[PDB]
């Protein structure tokens, strides 16, 4: 793909992030605490899942940026919505104003519903994701493997501003302590 020049720094909103995640002090880290990490509870807060939002509302044009996913088990990453569900339990759809990919138990899915089969010959340690807003399409890039497409999905109806979004994922194993980490332009 030529989409790195749309590339945008994104940053994490401490104040949407579950209560048991840290985020760094640059805010381009998270990562799952094993404890409550003593804040105080907000409405933007996700409740229910390891989950946060960047900062950034992208309304219009062209937008670019990296996930570092090294050494994780389980991980949700795409862009929804600024106006989704925060409480309770949900499913990650467009109907419900998410586009995102997962890894879960060793294979890879697009979450559309019901969820698409993704395949990926190179397991990725870097994920490049390029929203269009005015076309309505999110792709999203195997970086390990030279750029290739991983999935796009096209005749988005985004409905209202959209934010990043990231779920570290849950660390019931005790392998998927690893963060999801924003990486340099
Ligand atoms: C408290 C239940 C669960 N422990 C892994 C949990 C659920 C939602 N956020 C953080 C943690």
């Amino acid at each position: 793909h030529h989409h790195h020049h749309h590339m945008v720094h994104i940053t994490l909103d401490r104040n949407t992030a579950n209560s048991w995640l840290i985020i760094s002090k640059d805010r381009r880290q998270v990562r799952m605490g094993d404890t409550h990490q003593n804040v105080s509870d907000n409405k933007e807060r996700f409740s229910n899942y390891p989950m946060v939002l960047g900062a950034q509302r992208f309304s219009s044009g062209k937008m670019y940026w990296e996930v570092d996913v090294t050494q994780k088990e389980a991980w949700d990453l795409g862009v929804c919505r600024d106006s989704v569900q925060r409480k309770g339990q949900f499913s990650l759809s467009p109907e419900n104003g998410f586009w995102t990919i997962w890894l879960w138990q060793d294979s890879y899915e697009a979450g559309t519903s019901p969820q698409t089969t993704l395949h990926i010959q190179v397991p990725p340690c870097q994920i490049g994701i390029f929203v269009d807003y005015e076309a309505g399409v999110v792709s999203f890039y195997n970086i390990t493997d030279h750029g290739s497409l991983i999935y796009t999905f096209s005749e988005c109806v985004f409905a209202g501003p959209l934010r990043p979004f990231f779920n570290v994922g849950f660390n019931y194993s005790g392998g998927n302590a690893a963060p999801l980490k924003l990486c340099p332009l």
